[PDB]
C-alpha cells in the first residue's frame, strides 16, 4: 500500500533535519512531482518572500509552497511513496490539511508518516532521540511508541497528524531532538536518525548516500568547540 | 513529452461522445488517479446533485468533479498521458482553468488536447466530422487545422483552450459533430471519430476495444428508424 | 443532552411536510433564534430571490438562509432542543455542513435528527410511511431502523446526516413518503407523521396544536376528488 | 456633484428598456471605461455563458460582468456621471453591492439612480408609467415620489437601492412598466420614458438621438397587430 | 433588552485587564457557549499557535478564536447578556465585525459595550482611569462620556465600535489605563475598574468574587518595589 | 497611450523614495481617485494597523490599501497617467497583481512603470544610481537598460513587473539605490533621481516643485555628520 511521508520547513524543523530527510528521499529515489498546493491560499509572502532566479537569460519566480511527488521503491517487493515537501503555512491550516488528505485519498494512501525536529536537552556527545506521536490506538501497539506527555503549542505537523486520525487515516509523526546549543541548519546526524527510524516503521531500504559520512564530520567538527555544559547535560 | 487530454460532460459533450473517449483511454490503459479538483469551488450541487452508493453495507458519497489520472503508453517508445475527466463547472472558470494549468506545469505537460462534441448538420448515413480549434499559430501549420469561423457562446473547452494559449502552453481542441436528430448519449461512432483523430495528432496507438463493433451496431440500429430528412440533409 | 432537529425547504421537502414540522416546533415552543448562516456563501439568489417587506413605513429585506434557534422543553425532566430551519443551499455543501457541526459542537449536541419528505407510492387512503436512515451502527440497533436499500441522487439531508457520522456525532434522518398524485405544499397528515415518529425517538412530548384536525380536513378534502388509481395503488 | 446611474440586464429589465437607457447614455456621451467587476465572484457561467469573438484573425473572450465608465456632461455648468452597466449577478449580492458602493465612495458619488423595467398592466395605446422607489426620507419629499406599496421578491436593483440607504448614500430607482402582451427586447418607447424621467431628476440634458423616432415606429408597428384585450385593459 | 459585552486579547488588552473582565463575567454567571467564529478566516496561526491538550488519554486541539456565550442575569428584573471573548484577529476585520453584528442582530442586541486596556501615564499609587468612546450622539449625552481627542492607530475594539455605529447599533467602548512601568498580565485592579464602570452603564449587579482582594494584594505587592518615577508621575 | 506608474510602501521603498515620487505626481498634477483595492483581501491588519482620524467632530477610519487615480498631462500633446499608490500586500500577491492588470486592461494601459528603492553601496557624496529591470526584450533595446544580474528574494514590484510580461503588457521597474548608512524616510535626493529617469522614459515634463531644493538641503544636512566610511566607499 502507498505511504505518504511529509515534512515542513520552519518551526517543526529544528536543524532542517526533517525537511532534508524528505529532500534526501526525493533526490536519491528521483521523485517525480505531480502537484503543488496553491501558495495564494496559505502563505504570507512578507514572511515567506518568493525568490527570483535566472534561467538561461530569463527571470523566473519561485513561490513558497508544499509540493507532492511520487517515488517508486524498491525491491522485488515494489512500492509507491508519496513525498510531501512543504513550508509550514501561516494560514488556513484546516484547509491545508484537508487538501493533503484529498490527495492521500485519491492516491489510496494507507499510512501517513510526518517527520519533525525540535530542540532538546541531549548532548552532541550521544545519539539523537527520535520519538513518535500517534492517536491511532492500533499503531500505538503495532509499533512500540513509548508515550506522549506533551501539552502545549503545536504546529502543522501536530495538526496534520490529528487531521489524519479524525479522517480515519492512520498517521504517526516522528520527532528528532536536536541539541539546542548547536542548532544551525546543517544537521546530518539528526536527519540520519529520522531516516533510520522511518526505515524500521515502513520496512523500506533507504539509500543514505553521503549522510553517514556527513554526520561523523559534523560531530568531529563540533567537538573542536572546546564552557563544557555538555558534561553538565550528561550526568 | 507528456500530453494532457481533457474532456467535460454536459454542454460541450453532445453524445457523451467526448467524455466517453477519455473514459475509454482511462479504462483501456488502466489509468492511475492522483488528483480531483475540489468540487466545493466549482459546482452548484442542485444542478449537479451528488450521489449515494452502497459499499459492502456502508453508504458513500460521490461528488461531481474533475479528476486527473496518469496513463503509461506505449511502444518501445514510451510516454505518459495525463487524462482529465470532468463535468463542466458552473462557476469560477478562470480558477478552474488555472488549477488544471498548475497541474500541467508541475507535470511538465507540453501539449493540451481537449475533446468535445456538438450537434451538427451531418447525417448518420455518413462519417462524423471532427474539426480542430487552436490559437497556437505553430500548431495551426504543424497540423492542417482547416480554420475557425466561430463566433458565439463558448464553454469550458473553449475557455480552457484559450487559457492555455495565454499561458503559452500549446493547446488544441477537437470537435465532433453529432447528428442532431439522433442525439441520445450512447454515441460510439463519434467517440471513435475523436479517438482516431487524436491518434493522428499525438502519434499514439489507441486500443479501441469493443468500439468499432459498437458504432456499426448503432448505425444498423438507427437505420431501422424508417420522415427521411436525412435524404434532405445530404443533397 | 441537547438534540438538534433540522429540516430544509426544496428538494428534500415533498409537501413542505418536513419544513413545517420544524416550524411547528419553533412556534409551539416559542423558540429563541441565535444564529443565521451567512446566505452570501451558499445561495444563488436568482434561484432563491430575497424578498422585500414593509415594517411600519419602511422597506426591509429577507434573505434565504438557515436559521438556528433554541427551545426549552419540557417536563419535570427538562431539555434543550436546537432547531435548524433552512433552505437547501445551492453551493458549498461541505462548508454548510461543517458550519452546522460547529454549532452542534459548541452547544454540545449529542444527537442530530434530520427530517425530510419525498414523493412515494402510498395512497392518501392509508397512513404515511416514515423511514429512517443512519450510518451509526449503534442507533441502527438502538431504534428499529428497518434498512436502507437506497442508491441514487442525494440532497443536503443525506449529506448532512453523512457529515455527522464522519464527525462522530450520532445522526438519523426521518423520511415521510407523500402520495405523488397529491403533492401540493399544504400536507398536515405527513407533517404529523414526522412529528409522531420524532416523539418516539427523542422521548419528548410534542404539542400538535391544530395539526390533528388539519390532517383529517385534508383527507376528507382530497377524498372529494372522485380516475381512481388509488384503488390500483393499494392492491 | 457626481451621479451614478446604474442598470442591470435580466429580471429587472423588462424590455431591455433599462439596460439600453444606460447604453444610450454611454454611447451618446462617449463614456470612458475604468473598471469591470470580477465576474469570477458573481456569475454562474452556465446561466451566463461567456462568448468568443474574432478580432482581426484572433479569438477573444467576453465575460458577463458589470462595467463602470465616466461621462463628462454638459453645459457651461459641467458634471461627471458614473455609469454602471451590468448583468444581474447570480451570487454574493451583498459583496456585489459593496463593491459598487466602494467605487461610489472613492469617486465621491452624491446620488445613485438605478433604472429598471417590469411587466405591467398598461396598454401600448398609452404612455409608459415610470415610478420611483426610495428609502431616503429627504428625496421622497425633494421629488414627488408617489409611494411604495410593494412587498414581494426583489432583485439586485432593489437590493442595491437598499444597500445605498443603509450606507447613507441617497439613492432612488426608477421603474418603467412595459405592456406584458408586448414584452420583446426592442422597447424604445419605455427606454425613452426612463430617460425623460431621469432628466427631470438629475437636471441634465440627455441627447435622445434616434430614440423618439424608434418609439413612434414601434407603436405604429405594434398597432398593426389587429383579440383586442388592450380595449379591455383601458376601461 | 440584551447587551453584548466584548473583549479581545492582545494589543487592546494591556494587562489582560479587559479580557479577564469578560472571563470573570462568564465564570461568575456560568455563561453558556453557543458560537465560535471560524478561526480559519481570521487568524494567522504562526502568530497565534493553536495548542494541544490531553483529555483523559486523548490529544485535543484548541484554536485561537472568538467565542460567544449567553449569561442570564439577574434580579427580580432579569436580563440576558451576550459575552464575546476573542483574540484580536490578524485579518479580515470588516468581515469579523460583520459576523459579530449578525449575531447581535439575530439576538436583538440593543447595545454593544466593548472593553479595553491601554498603557497610560497614571501611577499605581492612585485609581485607574477608565474613559469611554462612542460615536452615538445619544449615548454621548445619555452617559457623561468626557470626550475623544484620539487620532492614531486603532485596533479591533476601535473598528468594532465604529462598525456598530455605521450599522445603527449603539455602542461604546470603555478603556482602562494601566501604569506602563507595571504592565505584566496579572492586573486585578484595572479589571475591577472596568467592571465597576460597566455596572454603572448597564445597571447590573456584577459579582466581583475574589477580585477586590486580588487588587489590594497587587498594590501592596507592587509597593514593595522600592528609582521612584511614580513620585515624578504624580506632581 | 495611457501609462501606469506604480509604487509600494515598505520593503521595496528604501527611503520612501519611490512612494513619495508617485505621491508627488499625484499632488502636483491634482490626480483624481477612482478606485481602491479591497484591503480585506490583502492586508494583515496587525502588521498594517488602520488609523482613526477626526473629521469635524467625527471619528473616521483609514485602511491600508492601494489606490488608483488619473492624472491628465500635459503639453499641446496631452496624455493620461494612471497612478498606483500602495502598501505592499502581505498576502494573495497573484490576485493583487491580477487586480491591477484588470484596471490596466479596462483603461487600455500600454506601458507599466514601477518605481522602487533599495539600500545600496553608493555614498551621499555622489549621485543616486537608478537601474531598470524588464523582461520585455523590446524595451530592453528601446531603452538602454544595462542588465540584470539579480537572483534572490523579490517583492511585489518584482512580482508585478513579472505578472505584466506574462500578461503581455510591457513593463519596467526603476530602482534607486539609497546609501544604507543614511536610510531615514525623508530622502528627496533619490525621489528626484527616480522622477528624472521616469521623465526620460515616458517623455513627460514632471513639475519638481520644492524637491530640487529639498535634496540639496538634505545633502548639506547630512554632510554636517562628521567615522568617514564614505571615503572608504568611494575609492
Ligand atoms: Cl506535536
Ligand atoms: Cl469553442
Ligand atoms: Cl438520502
Ligand atoms: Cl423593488
Ligand atoms: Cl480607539
Ligand atoms: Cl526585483
Amino acid at each position: 500500500d502507498p505511504v505518504m511521508v511529509a515534512a515542513f520547513e520552519g518551526w517543526n524543523d529544528a536543524g532542517d533535519a526533517a525537511s532534508t530527510a524528505v529532500a534526501h528521499l526525493d533526490r536519491e529515489w528521483k521523485g517525480e512531482v505531480f502537484a503543488a498546493l496553491d501558495a495564494e491560499d496559505y502563505y504570507d509572502f512578507q514572511v515567506n518572500r518568493p525568490t527570483v532566479w535566472l534561467d538561461g537569460g530569463v527571470r523566473k519566480i519561485t513561490w513558497p509552497t508544499t509540493r507532492l511527488s511520487v517515488v517508486r521503491v524498491g525491491g522485488e517487493k515494489p512500492r509507491d511513496l508519496v513525498l510531501v515537501r512543504g513550508i509550514e503555512p501561516s494560514m488556513r491550516w484546516r484547509s491545508f490539511c484537508n487538501e493533503l488528505l484529498a490527495f492521500a485519498h485519491e492516491l489510496g494512501v494507507e499510512l501517513v508518516v510526518v517527520l519533525g525536529a525540535l530542540l532538546g536537552d541531549t548532548p552532541h556527545t550521544r545519539p539523537v532521540p527520535v520519538s513518535g506521536v500517534t492517536s491511532d490506538p492500533d499503531l500505538a501497539r503495532t509499533m512500540d511508541l513509548e508515550e506522549t506527555k506533551y501539552e502545549g503549542p503545536t504546529g502543522i505537523v501536530g495538526i496534520l497528524q490529528e487531521a489524519c486520525t479524525h479522517a480515519g487515516v492512520p498517521a504517526v509523526s516522528l520527532w528528532a531532538a536536536v541539541p539546542h546549543y548547536v542548532s544551525q541548519p546543517p544537521n546530518p546526524k539528526a536527519t540520519l536518525a529520522l531516516l533510520n527510524r522511518l526505515e524500521d516503521l515502513i520496512d523500506v531500504r533507504i539509500p543514505l548516500g553521503e549522510l553517514p559520512e556527513d554526520a561523523r564530520a559534523w560531530q568531529v567538527g563540533v567537538d573542536q568547540l572546546a564552557d563544557s555544559e555538555v558534561a553538565e547535560y550528561v550526568q
